[PDB]
């Protein structure tokens, strides 16, 4: 809807910071959409992938890593909170040791940094949705 998808925001963030992010799946889950928010280290789509989460709705969630151009170990998870046809509100925070990502404000999946969160320069969000916000918290030092 309001934002065009794909969708690309140049970003900063630390401790403290939280990405929010209001959206919808496009098709009813039994035809398997997708969402994918990556988090990269350039402005640039090929760059490396400092945090990347990728969720089959009604199936799985995988979560990675690309680092200098090679996908690491992948962490996949089957905790599944998204519910069929309804918007979404996805909360990613960055606490000093690792991304908890909250989905309709439920704690739903960790991942441990690999690459400091200060090597984020762009997130991109896609795949089969409707983005109706975005937004980075840049109240922290
Ligand atoms: C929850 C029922 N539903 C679907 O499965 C897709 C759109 C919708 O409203
Ligand atoms: C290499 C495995 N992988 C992909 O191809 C996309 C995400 C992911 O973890």
């Amino acid at each position: 809807s309001l934002l065009p998808v794909p969708y690309t925001e140049a970003a900063s963030l630390s401790t403290g910071s939280t990405v929010t992010i209001k959206g919808r799946p496009l098709v009813c889950f039994l035809n398997e959409p997708y969402l994918q928010v990556d988090f990269h280290t350039e402005m640039k789509e090929e760059s490396d992938i400092v945090f990347h989460f990728q969720v089959c709705f009604g199936r799985r969630v995988v979560m990675n890593s690309r680092e200098y151009g090679a996908w690491k170990q992948q962490v996949e998870s089957k905790n599944m909170p998204f519910q069929d046809g309804q918007e979404f509100e996805l909360s990613i925070s960055v606490l000093p040791d690792k991304y908890q990502v909250m989905v309709n404000g439920q704690s739903s999946y960790t991942f441990d940094h690999r690459i400091k969160p200060e090597a984020v320069k762009m997130v991109q969000v896609w795949r089969d949705i409707s983005l109706t916000k975005f937004n980075v918290s840049y109240l922290k030092r």
